[PDB]
């Protein structure tokens, strides 16, 4: 008896077959027992949380059989670790990939409730920053659905990305509660809790070194699951949250500044702070991340590279290097170069930028008294690095000054990204332009050094959230010829290019694009009481506001359109609502000022009488993953204009090319690959290529010249200076005039010319619906190659050693 | 349709008829789906949740269909205010009083899992710091019992009273962080949040008063529900905690200085520490708790009264008096005289001590500047009152000057036990000597004046949690001679006199409080590894350490017992194991100090090979309410020697009786009532009563007078001040010993010799066990009069207008 009792408790059978009765019964037990109410004061937010909670349970039945079964099988385990996952909403995503959202349209419906109302109830989990963020959670959805044993790690922030309110056209930033009422999907573990150890210093006993009188950080861990698309498969992303370890009253106050770590996520994006608190938030989920693992490990190091990879986004977690170098040799005692040689095959590194300010270098200073030993063992690390390099380049001391991790200058500094490099078997870039120019500038020297490590891979979005979610219409049109199989093997829309020329077909793109710009103009008056004519051609530009990504560019194009118009009031053009969106950091002065410029001329343009619907500009106010999912899909053209070889690679780029929109860009980060997999022809590229932009730096860019001699470009400065777009205000964007004029790194008037007529191809397209239409068509049915399953399949295969699979586990009965 | 389609929406089944397979299977779903865990890392703890999970569904079922009935009815509802509610733990007091206990028993022995190894695993909720606390906690219970509306509103703090550890034989503090792991029990209500407001300033338009300029907190409630016993009642204790309302980075972590204000309990007991975060959490309460109250009443004011009861634990809540008045004139625009008679009509204020140093007085100079509104009202009141008191005493200034709400002094302050009287319709003591003191006392004056508003309400703590829960076996060996029904009707425990010859009692009363007393000392051995005889005479004082509560008389009596035995080192003595437990408040010097003689103490006599196991001292360290249900039924006799006329009423007094102990006292408090229902040939009372006191205060207390004449007592002095029990720090105990000699308020030596006689009468009665039971059985049956139940159905008679019910609801199926 006894123990063998205890066989009783078992998953066995759960919340249900996955069925209405069922699904049913349970929305009415959670109802009550769970959020302790009752028909008559319940909420649709009470109702939404009850079927939230009702499809948790068959979430968490497969989460456990999936944790089970890797206990069972020990595959080598893959750890993202970043200070960053975008999640979005859960509920629907839940729901499509766990099949249940037929069964639970029904069960609600039949207990006289709506569930779209219900779903509209669920805000993002933005605990991130955009791009970078955003690619971290497509890539959790994509290693469920490729069946790999892959957890996330970062941090739990308190408050995610701040929300945007736009006043008197200004952004204004207000915290983002995402906590306020509770967070159905995660699972506190509080009996999993780390300590992470700040400050103190080292003592070389004769024994090895000794981190002593440090102050410590409790790190708890909160899980949430992510569910593959329909294998079972429900992996875990771990977020760590501070914690304070256990006169009198003040005492008890003051541990809030050890909670302080985890309470704000930085919004900056694309650009480094050097703020202690950031680094010991970087530390915090290394430290405890890296003892999760080694714990998961152990329940003698030869073997780790072979049952553990950590796969570093971006320099944020650079740490774990140093960390893991800390814990084998302090710790466990191993001796240094077979520590480094476990360390180096367990890690990879990520680049997602090559702009300068967006680097990590952070002070030596900060190190040693935050870190002591931390920069003790880099400085090691670095002698050893650099006496390899030396060995390779005799003579080349030069090499030595530009490789070290270490920069010298009033403020001595450590280069994380060569940190990356030195303790990392892998190195990558995000799109293939990218990783060229990691191997010929930023990171010649070290791909000189060890050619071997360096690698692509090109990014992707999940299909699930940025297709079979977001846009129903077209996944059905499309699953009505060529199946759902494409759903987790985007590579099948291909067969899209034989219905090219089917009436049909066409006409079905055409009417659900139209269906979706319908819809998002119901959604802009309800919202926002926001006005825009459906009969007109969607321009959208969302994304953060960035200098490099050229929203200023935009800007100078609308207001061509709108001198055009005014120049010539009865002659005909194609309707525009050009849409802007998108947060500025709370600290970067330009990029607010360009905000408050788009606000500033709709305000002109929309009270023009003489324009009329012609042309309407729109700020998105608030842009997000859970508005993505709303104004991508109502796109009809996809603004992707950042300088040649600033943008990495962009992935809402990609997000449009599924969603039936065109794209007109510049052949940068991706774009370059997405108008390959097109064919130009069937792509709208302009603008300088990235050695047009080197040439113009060699010779210098002069942006006066393209003031004199281009007249319209002229007089839209005039207006800007003049005080035309600010009456009450004349030389209230005289910030943004002077630095396009004289200190303009992005040569936004270089691209001006190019982009006009460029964008008078565009309009001339959309004024022949069939032809618009089909050149979607073969955009569309060549965006498989940028679905996130096909990017981790190489990370995998390349990277991590390990084989991606489609097979599925039975559910949990 | 629609609408009637909701109506399947229903409570109608749950979680089981209450009964073994289905306690089995929601056993089972709760350890999988709500913990997500599996029988193979689960964990004791993880069990006692999926316990603790499975029992909690029972309550909310019924917790649901009272509020339902409530609504329905719409009964006079009852509110009690207090800064605190010591409530323990919930597991089993929940089994027991819903009758879950037996079957929840066999289901898990059933799973293979041992129930009370579960039920250990949850530790107190700690709200509390100790008599006044608890008081309202055994309310709770009482009027879930007596079917009454009621509603316990207070703080939910994140750190309760602090845990105690003792180190070097000295207090030292830890932070009690009671959520660490969570709690199953409360029910976060984010959807009901209310602001408060603070600071700002008072501006008077043509319309009113307007509080305008503030700073807001915002409070979120949280749910806990409170059972009856066995009548399916489930009230409501709502406890608010703070939030923040809604450069960028440091705006966000600023946040927590709102939130600070429900972080912490003041762990001060019997006194009154004048800080402003002190004052933010009482009106922090009172604010929140006013508001939902005049809501609830809305979903005009003349029938407030009617519908509504609020009592103020204490002059903490006071605020709730200004703060309504403001609402109902500022706001609700009600007459000045129509509000005030609404708000007399609706509070009630309970007096809980005398001493001076406990006294609520707020300086007018930070009442102005944090609750400006307020300090008008108040001061409008205070005009209003004295005019009516100049009204009934013309030419009474000295009485205007003495019963005035405003103190004058280099400090003006505001005496809040003043605003109490005057803004409510009936003031009651604690106890009948303590209510006769505040008549001819402290409140003569206000007695005088409005002599109907004078009341008293003797405490008493709850038969379910102080006997059938605490002590099973004596609860049993009762209910099978008399039945159950005493257990919701105590007066019946009366029946037992009629066994006072029985032999079979009298074996099985002793063979009980035995057994309790073999089952402590093993757990005493088990945790803190400290080894006490089982056959001695166990003494027992546990409560808050004060002077006034004199743990220090008991102090010269041990030594007293030790001296003793060195003199005649083969005389026979009665073994005794003296215990003293209990926190001082962490800056009251004298009350450490005396923690440190009672160890300093334990340290000589439990060492002195001739004393042997004869005598024995033991700190119990970290006294609390789950402490209290340990070692109270384990008890032979009860210390309760305060001086007479400094403890209100005292409750542990009454624990003690209820379990099998005999008390030895002074006739202090309720102990002057105890003796009276036992008889005081049944009790062991001793030293000076109130009039002896006054008299020695008149001539005055010279303690030299006592030393001079008192040879035992002059050697002990000359022990402490040599350093006898400090040899390696020989003056360590000055601070004590001139206390005593010079400025000693609670007379300690004026009571040492009749102390000492009645303690050798303790050990004389005990010397024969026979009559010692027989005795003992005399007082526990006595001890109806302190039941909770008494005492609220007094206060629901008396001061609130509703009639208690012993009616049951049906089970929610
Ligand atoms: C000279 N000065 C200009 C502003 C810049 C700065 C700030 O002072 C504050 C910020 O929040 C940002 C930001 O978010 C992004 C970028 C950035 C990032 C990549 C490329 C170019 C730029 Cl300008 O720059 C920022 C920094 O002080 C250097
Ligand atoms: C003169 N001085 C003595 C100490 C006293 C004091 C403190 O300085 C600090 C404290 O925490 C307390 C406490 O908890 C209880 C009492 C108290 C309460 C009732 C009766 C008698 C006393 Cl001494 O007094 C305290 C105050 O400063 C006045
Ligand atoms: C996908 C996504 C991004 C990335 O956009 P890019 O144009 O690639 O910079 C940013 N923000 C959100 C909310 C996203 O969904
Ligand atoms: C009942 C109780 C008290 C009250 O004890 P008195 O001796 O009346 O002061 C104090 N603390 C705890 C933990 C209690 O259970
Ligand atoms: O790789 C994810 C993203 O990282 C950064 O946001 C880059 O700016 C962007 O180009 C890239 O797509
Ligand atoms: O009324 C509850 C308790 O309040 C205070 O703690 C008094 O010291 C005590 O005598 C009383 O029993
Ligand atoms: P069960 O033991 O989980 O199937
Ligand atoms: P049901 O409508 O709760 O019984």
């Amino acid at each position: 008896s006894d123990q063998e009792k205890r066989k009783q408790i078992s998953v066995r059978g759960l919340a249900g077959v996955e069925n209405v009765t069922e699904l049913k019964k349970n929305f009415n037990r959670h109802l009550h027992f769970t959020l302790v109410k009752d028909r008559n004061v319940a909420t649709p937010r009470d109702y939404y949380f009850a079927l939230a909670h009702t499809v948790r349970d068959h979430l968490v039945g497969r989460w456990i059989r999936t944790q089970q079964h890797y206990y069972e099988k020990d595959p080598k385990r893959i750890y993202y670790l970043s200070l960053e996952f975008y999640m979005g909403r859960t509920l629907q995503n839940t729901m499509v990939n766990l099949a249940l959202e037929n069964a639970c349209d029904e069960a609600t419906y039949q207990l006289g409730l709506d569930m779209e109302e219900l779903e509209e109830i669920e805000e993002d989990a933005g605990l991130g920053n955009g791009g970078l963020g955003r690619l971290a959670a497509c890539f959790l959805d994509s290693m469920a659905t490729l069946g790999l044993a892959a957890y996330g790690y970062g941090i739990r922030y308190e408050f995610g990305i701040f929300n945007q309110k736009i006043c008197g056209g200004w952004q204004m930033e207000e915290a983002d509660d995402w906590l306020r009422y509770g967070n159905p999907w995660e699972k506190a573990r509080p009996e999993f809790t780390l300590p992470v150890h700040f400050y103190g210093r080292v003592e070389h006993t004769s024994q090895g070194a000794k981190w002593v009188d440090t102050q410590v950080v409790l790190a708890m861990p909160y899980d949430t699951p992510v569910p593959g698309y329909r294998n079972n498969v429900v992996n875990t992303m771990r977020l760590w949250s501070a914690k304070a370890p256990n006169g009198y009253i003040q005492a008890v106050l003051d541990r809030n500044l050890a909670e302080n770590i985890s309470r704000v996520l930085y919004p900056n994006d694309n650009f480094f702070e050097g703020k202690e608190l950031r680094l010991k938030q970087e530390y915090f989920v290394v430290a405890a991340t890296l003892q999760d693992i080694i714990r998961r490990f152990k329940s003698n190091f030869d073997a780790f590279p072979d049952k553990v990879a950590i796969q570093l986004n971006d320099t944020h977690p650079s740490l774990a290097i140093p960390e893991l170098m800390r814990v084998l040799v302090d710790l466990e005692r191993l001796d240094w170069d077979k520590a480094w040689e476990v360390t180096v095959k367990t890690c990879a590194y990520t680049n997602h930028t090559v702009l300068p300010e967006a680097l990590e270098r952070w002070p030596v200073h900060l190190l040693e008294t935050l870190l002591p030993r931390h920069l003790q063992i880099i400085y090691e690390i670095n002698q050893r690095f650099l006496n390899r390099v030396a060995a390779a380049f005799p003579g080349d001391v030069d090499r030595l000054r530009r490789m070290s991790l270490v920069e010298e200058g009033a403020v001595k500094r450590i280069n994380m990204a060569h940190l990356c490099i030195a303790g990392s078997h892998a190195v990558n870039g995000v799109a293939r332009i990218h990783s060229e120019i990691l191997k010929k500038t930023i990171f010649k020297d070290f791909y000189e050094l060890e050619p071997h490590k360096f690698q692509n891979k090109t990014n992707g979005i999940t299909p699930r959230r940025w297709l079979v979610l977001c846009n129903p219409g077209l996944a059905e049109i499309i699953a009505e010829r060529i199946g759902e199989e494409y759903i987790s093997d985007l590579d099948q829309l291909r067969k899209l290019l034989s219905y090219v020329d089917d009436e049909a077909f066409i006409r079905d793109v055409a009417k659900v694009k139209q269906e979706n710009k319908l819809k998002f103009a119901a959604y802009l008056e309800r919202e926002y009481k926001v006005h825009i004519n459906p009969n007109s051609l969607f321009d959208v530009q969302v994304k953060r506001i960035h200098e490099y990504k050229r929203q200023l560019l935009n800007c100078l194009h609308v207001i061509t359109l709108y001198n055009r118009i005014k120049k010539e009031p009865n002659k005909f053009v194609v309707p525009r609502t050009v849409m802007i969106g998108g947060k500025a950091a709370p600290g970067y002065h330009m990029a607010k000022m360009i905000i408050k410029l788009i606000t500033a001329i709709g305000d002109v343009v929309n009270h023009d009488p003489v324009v009329g619907d012609r042309l309407r500009v729109i700020f998105l106010e608030n842009y997000r993953v859970s508005l993505a999912e709303k104004v991508i899909p109502a796109a009809d053209l996809s603004e992707q204009i950042s300088t040649a070889g600033t943008e990495a690679s962009g992935t809402g780029n990609m997000k449009f090319m599924l969603n039936g929109a065109l794209t007109i860009g510049t052949m940068d980060g991706a774009n370059v690959e997405m108008a390959e997999e097109a064919g130009e022809e069937n792509f709208f590229i302009f603008g300088m290529r990235v050695e047009d932009v080197d040439r113009l730096d060699q010779r210098g860019y002069n942006a006066q010249e393209y003031y004199d001699r281009i007249p319209e470009l002229r007089q839209i400065i005039e207006q800007l200076s003049s005080g035309f777009f600010s009456p009450k205000q004349p030389d209230l964007f005289k910030d943004i005039v002077n630095m396009l004029m004289h200190h303009d790194r992005f040569k936004v008037f270089a691209d001006y010319e190019e982009y006009v007529k460029c964008q008078e191809r565009v309009s001339a397209l959309y004024k022949n619906p069939r032809e618009w239409t089909r050149m979607v068509i073969r955009n569309i049915a060549t965006s498989g190659k940028f679905s996130s399953d096909r990017t981790i399949a190489q990370y995998a295969r390349e990277i991590w050693g390990v084989e991606p699979s489609r097979q599925r586990l039975p559910a949990p009965d």
